[PDB]
C-alpha cells in the first residue's frame, strides 16, 4: 500500500546491501512511497537476537547454520565471479585455474561462510596469495594499479559494478556450486500484513534479479 | 619494512572503508609488497571486544565513548555534507534550513554516535522525514524521491563527483566530530603494528592536507 508509512528494519550483510536491496528499492518506494527503511549490518552470530530484541523485522543473508525457530526461506542461488582491471595481464585472455593461482587475490564481499565454501572447493590446489579481504570493492579498486589482483566477488556484484568501474568479468576457473541466499524473520512477524508485503516484494524482486 | 608478509586485521566503518583506506592503501602495498589485509565491519558496541577477542589489530572509527584501556589517537576531523540529485529541486539554489526540513532524508554511512550528534544539533527543529538509513550508499543512489542524502563530508565529494549529483552544506551549525585509530595495548609495542599505524597516520595526515587545500 501507499498508505503505509512505517519503517522496516532490515539487517543486511554487505553483499545484500550493494546488490539485492538497492535493486529492490525503486520498486519498494514506487509501490510504497511512504515507507522508511532502516538498514543495519547483520551480525551473523547474533542473527536470532537481532530479530528478537534489537528491532530487526527481516534479516537477509546466508545463515551459517540452522535458524529454527526463526522462519526462513531461500531467495535464490548466488554464484561467484572474478573481476579484473581492464589493464590486467589477463583482462584479454581466458582464466585458467593456473592463471588464478599465480596472481594475488583481493576477496570482496564474500564472507567466511562462502570463503570456506570456496577454500573448500580449492582444497587440493596450491595456496594462492590472499592479499586483501574487504567488503567494499572501493578498496580493491584502490590497488588495481599496484598488484595484478584478481577480484573474486559474488556474481551479482560483478554485473552491477564491473560495467562502470571499467573492469572486466571472468568466470571462476574451477568447480563452484552456487550457494543459497536467504531471508530470515521471527515467527512473530509471520502474519503481519506489512511484513508479508515486504517479504513478498523482496521475494519477487530477487526473482527479477535472478532471472536477469 | 618489506620482509613483512604478515596480515593485518582492521575493523572499520563504511566511511573509513570508502574514503580513507582506499586512499591509504596504494602507499601501503607499495611500501610492503608482501603484506596482506583483512578489513571487516566494525560493530561499534563491540569495538573493544573486537580488538580484544576477535583478533582485530587496529580499529578505525569514532568510538561512541572513552576507550580505556584501549590505545587510541585522533586521526582527523570528519564533517557532514549533503548530496542531491542534479534534478533535485534545490540542486541549483542554496538549501536553507527550512528547505532541508521539508524534504525526505536519506542518511548514508553515518554512525549512530554521529547520528546522535546531528539529531542533537537539530534538537529544537521540526522532525524531518528519514526515508532511508543505509551504510553502503548504492542504496540511496538507487532512489536518488526528492531525497537529500546526508553523508560524511569526504564521501560526498568522492561520489558527488562521479555520480553526477550535487553537494550542499548542512543548513545548520554542526561541529566536525573526529575519527581515530583504536588498538589493544597488546599491539602497542609491535614493530609491525607501530608501523601500520604510522602509515595510516601519515596517509590520513596526507588526506587532510590534500583536502584542506
Amino acid at each position: 500500500p501507499q498508505q503505509c508509512d512505517q519503517t522496516f528494519t532490515i539487517a543486511t550483510t554487505d553483499y545484500a546491501m550493494q546488490t539485492i536491496l538497492p535493486f529492490a528499492l525503486p520498486r519498494i518506494y514506487q509501490e510504497a512511497p511512504n515507507v522508511s527503511f532502516n538498514f543495519l549490518p547483520l551480525q551473523h552470530d547474533r542473527l536470532s537476537d537481532q530479530l528478537t530484541y534489537e528491532g530487526a523485522d527481516l534479516a537477509i543473508c546466508r545463515p551459517t547454520g540452522p535458524v529454527e525457530p526463526l522462519r526462513s526461506e531461500i531467495l535464490g542461488r548466488v554464484g561467484v565471479l572474478c573481476l579484473l582491471s581492464k589493464q590486467h595481464p589477463l583482462a584479454n585472455q581466458e582464466m585458467s585455474l593456473d592463471d588464478y593461482l599465480s596472481h594475488p587475490h583481493a576477496m570482496i564481499a564474500i564472507s567466511d561462510g562462502v570463503k570456506a565454501l570456496i577454500e573448500q572447493a580449492l582444497i587440493d590446489k596450491p595456496q594462492r596469495k590472499m592479499v586483501l579481504r574487504a567488503y567494499h570493492l572501493e578498496a580493491a579498486l584502490a590497488i588495481v594499479d599496484t598488484l595484478p589482483i584478481i577480484i573474486t566477488v559474488p556474481a551479482d556484484l560483478a554485473y552491477l559494478v564491473a560495467e562502470r568501474y571499467d573492469l572486466v568479468v571472468k568466470p571462476l576457473p574451477f568447480q563452484f556450486t552456487p550457494f543459497d541466499y536467504s531471508m530470515i524473520w521471527h515467527a512473530r512477524c509471520e502474519h503481519s500484513p506489512a511484513q508479508e508485503w515486504l517479504r513478498s516484494v523482496v521475494r519477487e524482486e530477487c526473482s527479477r534479479l535472478i532471472a536477469k
